[PDB]
């Protein structure tokens, strides 16, 4: 059969714009790409470029880079750099301004991409499914608003991503999320970050860097140790170093009631029954797939837990012509994962050579201060899945920190290997440059690197990374899930 | 036969202290270690710990880290950090002071290593050879000064390293080297670095950071492009960026005569017949192996060109019981190379399991601002002895530099592959975090990584290293030595 478009992508995101571009350029198909708005902005935060560009990776990193100067300016003193250190506080207003300039600049380059690419058209509005071949674009999220466009397509691709989750406590509406955090007029003096995940830990670092005079940031998590699912020794050292940096880490604590005050501040009720006032309260509870308004039922597309889209290894839904990638599938919620999922989708339906995304042994990072760089299994998980595992560990304060005054900044590397093989199953790093090192570590790992391949490599001196090639003797072992000091 | 010691190490350096420690601790041998002095200091700069610790890797990196703050403080302004930027210059003498404290505490750490290790003893003086089994320790470098100790040994190891080379021009003795650079009480306003190698480029960066008001650093090089043997596109982009940062790169220029003025400053005559005044003039001509005073002839050990000790793959000299490692062999003059050479020497003669150092595919770095991170062949060399080579290239100005103001800071990656099989022969990087990334790149290359292994790895976003996994189509090719735009 013959229709108007070959592909209609719902969501101009990291994955969406990858599949859209590739189909249109290398295969010269006719691709329509639907998104909510053109440039970044408060009313509906996401835009052209997805969460990555608008309210995610890109702006986050810039603000984490901005916050990192607080330490660096302090650290410079030991090396001979003298200036006014008296109540040295930063300008939040000129950070957001500069941030907006860059985000908008990327918003503009994606806009001119559509004009420069034949077959690639942008369609502003709220895309929703009608049937297996028809995507309806509406004026608002409300399914009774005006119908802007009716797109007739061979294939549909859902890349609408995810949305912040909120807790069902009274006064929920008075709290902000990562979305609102980007567009705050002023940096908060009294800041509460709720949750112990990626966003919570990262933004606690941002606010702590940009807090005004005498300000403070409280991170509160409902459990024992923050960042569940990461290397426990890394998590412990990270809690210790966030503390040393100023952030008051608060475990086994959770808000139950929030009330609005007359002066503007927020009154918060906790688990232990204590009461406190915070200028802003951010919720980093996690991200649920954004698919509750797409009407997947009307096409026969299976909706799992939290609205996730049931896909096979090749991203294909219950309907043979409809596909889904990125956060909306709830597999591995990262930008480069969604991009790979998109490029694979093109290679399959329009390329002739099908490929599935390798979701295993994927190197990711946490952009806290200091940052985490990880790839592979935790020692807890590898113990459950393997006969006998060796745990290599190394901690150090870099020589420069003896001069800088930040003697709390301990670089940590922990390698988890299969004892039988020698195969590296996990590498976990904490410290500066850790997200940069973990990248080429991940090239070794999916390549199937052994611990012998590491320490036989001649090091690069002086670097933090050279320590990867100096770990030969394991600290301890796991034997059939049991922690042992030596091998029987 | 049984003698006083089974190992005498001449030179307590990176290689020396590696072989010394290992023989004494893991194999319980009686190891004597000779070095010139105990702690770092001007008269004879090198000490316990070698050049690396005292007048090399360690103090250099610290000073480069301090100089890097000049940029970071300027870059902070765009992110919202306000301060007195008016005439902001650093304190050189408090940097040197802090540097000394760190170097000294390592000198002390090595001193208490000898006291805590049995069999391992330190012998202060000038070691020289008597015969195949006897090493004489003298009061001074003059071979007629008092004989301090006479050491009787089964095996001799030469790890005396290298020494700065000087150019045979009138006024040579008025110039400093890297040695004296560490102990100048004042930072020069008018600075000339002579040469285009590692030391020249790194120290030009240091002085440029630590110059007083209205000060300038001129780097002058004998040839056309600085840093021969490195990726030509990296060198060009470095020259451009050293320029942009303040360092005046002057090529095809070489001093001919130097005279000392009455005010203290130095008058320099150049290649183009021009005259100029510099407060200090550093010679980075290179490093010749330190072997002129050891009397290798007396024992029958072959000295090659420049005085380099001729050795086989296992570091064994002309005599079966005398060995040599590190800079003194003039193979690959790096610290971690000398360490590997030392650890192998022990494994061979005391471990019973012989091993040679893999001098090929060694990842190293240049700690300029911005720094270089390299591993493997240049495209010129790979063209000279391969059938067809593919040259992958990528240049980009990181997103944060749109806010910071340093839009000259371009990150560069160039991969050079054997087109036949896809094998990566060289990876060349220029920019921040480059020496940190290149480490785990060298693990891939030692494993024999293919270009497919790179671009198949899911990236880490946002980083500079994620670009390493996004290079798929080559920019151009080399076909039987000739530069081609495509394959015929
Ligand atoms: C604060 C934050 C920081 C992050 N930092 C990192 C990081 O540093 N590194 C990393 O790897 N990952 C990071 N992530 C995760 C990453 O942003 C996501 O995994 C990635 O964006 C997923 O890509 P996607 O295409 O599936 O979703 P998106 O890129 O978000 O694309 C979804 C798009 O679909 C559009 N859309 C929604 N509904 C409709 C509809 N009704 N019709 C049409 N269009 C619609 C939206 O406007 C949105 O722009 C971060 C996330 C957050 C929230
Ligand atoms: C300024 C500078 C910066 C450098 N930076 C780096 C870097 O960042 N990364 C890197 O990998 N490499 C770097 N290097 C090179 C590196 O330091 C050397 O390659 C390394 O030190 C070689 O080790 P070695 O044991 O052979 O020599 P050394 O470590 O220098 O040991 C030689 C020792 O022998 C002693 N000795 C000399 N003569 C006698 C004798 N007559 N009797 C007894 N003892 C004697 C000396 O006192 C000296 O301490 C740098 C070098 C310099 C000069
Ligand atoms: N690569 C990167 O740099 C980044 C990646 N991301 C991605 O996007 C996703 C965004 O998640 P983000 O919000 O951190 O949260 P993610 O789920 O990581 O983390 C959620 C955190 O909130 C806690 N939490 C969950 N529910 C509640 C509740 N009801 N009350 C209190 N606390 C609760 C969780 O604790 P518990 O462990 O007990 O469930 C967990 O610590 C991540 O999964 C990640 O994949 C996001 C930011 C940066
Ligand atoms: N890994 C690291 O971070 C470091 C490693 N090192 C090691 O120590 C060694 C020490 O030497 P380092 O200063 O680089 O210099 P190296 O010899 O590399 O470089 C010397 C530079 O000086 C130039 N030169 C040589 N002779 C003359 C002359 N007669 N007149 C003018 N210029 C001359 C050379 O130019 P030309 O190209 O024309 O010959 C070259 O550019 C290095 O080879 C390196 O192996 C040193 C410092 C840091
Ligand atoms: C018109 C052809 C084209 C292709 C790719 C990009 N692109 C892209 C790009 C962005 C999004 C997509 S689709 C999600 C595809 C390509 C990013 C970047 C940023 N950086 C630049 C230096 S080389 C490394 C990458 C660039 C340059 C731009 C234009
Ligand atoms: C007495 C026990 C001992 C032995 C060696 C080191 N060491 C050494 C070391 C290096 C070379 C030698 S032989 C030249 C001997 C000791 C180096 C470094 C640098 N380090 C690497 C590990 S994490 C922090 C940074 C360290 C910590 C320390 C303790
Ligand atoms: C000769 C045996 C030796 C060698 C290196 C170290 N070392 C070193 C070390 C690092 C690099 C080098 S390379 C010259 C040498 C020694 C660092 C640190 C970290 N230190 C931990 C205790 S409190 C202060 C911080 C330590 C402990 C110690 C002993
Ligand atoms: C296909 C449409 C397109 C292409 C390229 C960019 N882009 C981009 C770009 C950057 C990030 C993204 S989101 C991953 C998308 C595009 C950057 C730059 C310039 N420079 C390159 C080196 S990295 C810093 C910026 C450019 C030119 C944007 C959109």
């Amino acid at each position: 059969m013959s229709r108007a478009y070959d592909l209609v992508v719902l969501g101009a995101g990291s994955g969406g714009l990858e599949a859209g571009w590739n189909a249109a350029v290398t295969h010269k198909k006719k691709v329509a790409v639907v998104d909510v708005q053109a440039t970044h902005g408060p009313p509906l935060f996401a835009a052209l470029g997805g969460t990555c560009v608008n309210v995610g990776c890109v702006p986050k990193k810039l603000m984490v880079t901005g916050a990192q100067y607080m330490d660096l300016i302090r650290e410079s003193g030991g090396f001979g750099w003298e200036m006014d250190r008296e109540s040295l506080c930063p300008n939040w207003k000129t950070l957001i301004a500069a941030k907006n300039k860059v985000v908008n600049s990327i918003n503009e380059s994606y806009k001119s991409m559509f004009a420069d690419t034949e077959g690639l058209s942008f369609h502003m509005g709220f895309g929703a499914l009608q049937d297996a071949h028809t995507v309806v674009v509406r004026k608002s999220e409300d399914p009774h608003s005006d119908v802007l466009e009716t797109l007739d397509t061979e294939y549909i691709l859902i890349a609408t991503g995810s949305w912040p989750t909120r807790l069902g406590v009274p006064g929920d509406e008075f709290c902000i999320t990562s979305n609102e955090a980007f567009y705050l007029e002023d940096a908060p003096k009294r800041m509460l970050c709720v949750g112990g995940g990626y966003i919570a830990v990262e933004f606690a670092g941002i606010f702590n860097g940009y807090k005004p005079c005498g300000g403070y940031v409280d991170l509160c998590y409902r459990g024992d140790l923050i960042l569940r699912g990461f290397d426990t020794e890394v998590r412990k050292s990270l809690t210790k170093q966030l503390g040393a940096n100023g952030i008051r880490v608060r475990t086994n604590l959770n808000p139950t009631k929030i009330t609005k005050n007359e002066d503007g501040s927020n009154h918060v009720h906790f688990n232990d029954g204590t009461e406190e006032d915070y200028d802003q309260v951010m919720l980093a509870i996690g991200r649920v797939p954004r698919s509750q308004a797409l009407q997947l039922d009307k096409a026969g597309v299976r909706t799992g837990k939290n609205g996730a889209v049931q896909v096979d290894a090749y991203s294909k839904t219950s309907v043979d012509n409809i596909y889904a990638i990125g956060d909306v599938t709830n597999r591995v919620m990262l930008t480069p994962v969604a991009i790979n999922e998109g490029a694979a989708f093109v290679e399959t339906v329009f390329g002739g050579k099908p490929r599935a995304t390798d979701h295993t042994k994927v190197a990711c990072a946490v952009f806290s201060i200091p940052p985490i760089g990880t790839c592979g299994m935790t020692e807890e998980e590898a113990a459950k899945n393997y006969e006998t595992v060796a745990v290599y560990a190394s901690s150090f304060t870099p020589l420069m920190h003896n001069i800088s005054g930040s003697k709390h900044k301990e670089f940590m590397i922990r390698i988890i290997t299969n004892e039988s093989n020698g195969e590296v199953l996990g590498v976990h790093m904490l410290g500066d440059s850790a997200p940069e090192i973990i990248q080429s570590v991940g090239i070794c790992m999916k390549m199937g690197a052994k611990i012998s391949d590491f320490h036989s490599t001649i090091g690069v001196h002086p670097t933090s990374a050279e320590e990867l090639c100096s770990m030969r003797t394991p600290a301890y072992f796991y034997e059939s899930g049991k922690r042992v000091e030596k091998l029987s």
